[PDB]
């Protein structure tokens, strides 16, 4: 074993190639579940072999305690990559948390990727 630490856990990572569901999660450092580290951020997490946002959520909590770190979902939504028309967008909400605080999740997809722009909405489910 070895400890981890959060910049090593990838800050958004989505498979996207049409409309999918996706997850904002907040994830809570604990590396080798004792060292003196208790630090936190938010993720971005979107992937279309998942049936619901929870499917996203188990393995996603799943993956970080094999890190060292715990996770909590503050909420979710979908993702549109395009394929048709103008850029990626954000949009939807989780029946099982809560619509995501997409604003964050938006911003944090321009950061990490080089596509030019990146917006959201509530429009609807």
């Amino acid at each position: 074993m070895a400890v981890a630490d959060l910049a090593l856990i990838p800050d958004v990572d989505i498979d996207s190639d049409g409309v999918f569901k996706y997850v904002l999660i907040r994830v809570h450092s604990a590396p080798r579940s004792g060292a003196p580290a208790a630090e936190s951020k938010e993720i971005v997490r979107g992937y279309k072999w998942a049936e619901y946002h929870a499917d996203i959520y188990d393995k996603v909590s799943g993956d970080m305690q094999k890190q060292g770190c715990d996770c909590e979902c503050l909420g979710g939504g979908r993702i549109s990559h395009q394929s048709q028309d103008k850029k990626i967008h954000v949009y939807g909400y989780s029946m099982a948390y809560g619509p995501a605080q997409h604003a964050i999740s938006t911003e944090k997809i321009k950061a990490k990727y080089p596509d030019y722009e990146v917006t959201w909405a509530n429009d609807g489910y």
